């Protein structure tokens, strides 16, 4: 009766196995540059985990830490230098950027073929137009996770709660490519629980700890919890654990989506490399 | 009781009045180039209407007709010539292109600042990322039409049926910017009538004459009919006229969306001009 726990580590390992296999069939090794401004503790931990996993795979991985007060003109110069550096395959800027820096301007400076996070408007535009490109890592990880665990998304009623550029909107675009029926909900949706109750697959990316209660969830739903809420030294999802009483399967926090986000960044780094070479 | 008829001509006229006003406050006049390959009768009629209206506004408007068997290399050369022609503000390629021509390749050749149809992946990517750009004309026309007639889209349940790059997907993106809750449905949605029955605003762009029946429609819904189905020398929408019995307001065919599509192309032509100059 109780919900299965959709572990991200098991699904991420299948991605990592695919990556290791493809590397042997390659002359070179992919090279990832991660840029961080300042010392935000959540930012420090995230990049340390991206770097650690890239290196564990055998990538050339390098974190470039700058002071918080780096001028945006210096950031753009560095990115241009890395765009031209033919030995760098992937360029990643850790968000959030400090307020004196125009984030859109920085992201649009990254060359689209090195844009492993998929935020460049050319990659966004390729995603929604049906073409090839580098797409955002959490949405890729959510789609891959669902397909790993045997969900046939064709014809499924999917509700996505949250409409950010990092998760909800590229997620909605990727789910349409799997022929799902997609509802994008957000903070101005009225009677949100009634909207979510329709979902056979419910994906929540809002950043409110345990916001989603069991009355919001359809019996037998597949629930994917993207939230990562630091609360009392713990990590809390956006979905209340009581949802395991109603859902057929539920993503744990931590260890659900999070591992898949890292895995697909490693996969986007390979892809960016092969798209150039 | 019966549905109001949301005329596109009345809403289009408010756009045209805005355009005429802004032109007097301008030194120059916008210049539109429309390219057509072959002699498809629906294509001929569409471009003739875009040209006629651009000229009626006072634009420099020119249709370049080429043979159907024009090589795609010549098309791309012509577009590059027009991209560099500093006297051309808007470049438009009439679809469908003949099969020997890669449509994505042609559309991506148009400079984004002259891409009055909004298909270039940079304009698609700006739309979904929340930035500024030139967006597709029918979706713009649907949003503007609804706002013209007093629909407050914030918090509304909107269902969009059809997920093309020309209508459904840019429409979904534009509706999110108005804070609607958006459902994208399509040919693989199961129990489509039940999905559409939820919509307070229902937009249909599928190209099946009178497909949508009154049982599919929520009482008091606002129904926007994008279909244009040539049948028995008439023009039939995708929505059955019986829907006027249940809907609060319904877009006629012809004269509903169609006029708004033309108006927003004229508006995108102005915008492209001012974005350069
Ligand atoms: N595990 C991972 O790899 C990973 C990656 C990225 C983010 N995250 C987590 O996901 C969370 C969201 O961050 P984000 O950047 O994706 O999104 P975001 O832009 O920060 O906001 C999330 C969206 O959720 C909606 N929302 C917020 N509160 C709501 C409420 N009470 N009811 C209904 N809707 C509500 C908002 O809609 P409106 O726009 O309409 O206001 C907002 O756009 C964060 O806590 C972050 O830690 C995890
Ligand atoms: N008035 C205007 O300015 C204007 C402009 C453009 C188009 N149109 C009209 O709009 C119509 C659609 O053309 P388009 O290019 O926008 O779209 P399209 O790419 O040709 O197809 C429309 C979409 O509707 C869906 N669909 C088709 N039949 C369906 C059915 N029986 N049940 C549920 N969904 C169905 C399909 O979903 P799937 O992808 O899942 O198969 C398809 O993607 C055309 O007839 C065209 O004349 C009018």
């Amino acid at each position: 009766m109780a919900a299965q726990v959709l572990s991200g580590h098991e699904a991420a390992e299948a991605v990592y196995e695919e990556i290791r296999a493809r590397l042997r069939s390659l002359s070179f090794t992919p090279s990832l540059r991660v840029i961080r401004l300042g010392e935000d503790p959540a930012s420090v931990a995230y990049v340390r985990l991206k770097d650690k996993r890239a290196r564990a795979l055998g990538y050339r991985s390098q974190v470039e830490v700058y002071p918080e007060d780096l001028p945006e003109e210096a950031l753009l110069e560095r990115i241009a230098a890395l765009n031209a550096d033919e030995e760098v395959d992937g360029i990643l800027v850790q968000l959030p950027l400090p307020p004196h820096i125009r984030t859109q301007r920085v992201l649009e400076a990254i060359h689209p073929l090195k844009d492993v996070d998929g935020f460049h408007p050319l990659n966004v535009g390729r995603l929604w137009s049906g073409g090839k490109g580098l797409f955002p890592c959490t949405p890729l990880g959510v789609v891959r996770l669902l397909k790993h665990y045997g969900v046939d998304l064709r014809g499924k009623e999917v509700v996505v709660v949250g409409r950010s550029n990092i998760v909800g909107k590229p997620l909605a675009g990727l789910l349409l490519r799997e022929d799902a029926t997609v509802t994008l909900a957000h903070s101005k949706t009225q009677d949100l629980p009634e909207v979510t109750r329709r979902a056979q697959v419910l994906v929540v990316a809002v950043g409110r700890p345990h916001l989603v209660r069991k009355e919001w969830v359809r019996e037998g739903a597949i629930v994917v919890d993207v939230g990562v809420n630091r609360v009392e030294g713990r990590l809390l999802g956006d979905v209340h654990p009581e949802v395991a009483e109603v859902a057929f399967a539920l993503t744990p926090v931590p260890g659900g989506v999070g591992p898949m986000t890292v895995a697909m960044l490693m996969g986007n780094t390979l892809e960016a490399a092969l798209l150039r070479r």
